[PDB]
């Protein structure tokens, strides 16, 4: 029984990419960026960028694992 956890982030570049912030695996929560609001889902290690709103993120959107 590891730890496991979801990471959101922004379209950028590693040499300047930026954080949007961390989402804990325990519940449903929105997160805020470019002056939007994502509600994402997380149920385990494996997210995917997706939103409850019956859309998909961007094709600047990512989601890395931890």
């Amino acid at each position: 029984a590891p730890a496991r956890f979801c990471v959101y982030y922004d379209g950028h570049l590693p040499a300047t990419r930026v954080l949007l912030m961390y989402v804990r695996i325990g519940t449903t929560a929105t997160i805020t960026a470019r002056g939007h609001e994502f509600e994402v889902e997380a149920k385990d290690q494996n997210c995917k960028v997706i939103l409850t709103n019956g859309k998909q993120a961007p094709d600047w959107l990512a989601a890395e694992p931890y």
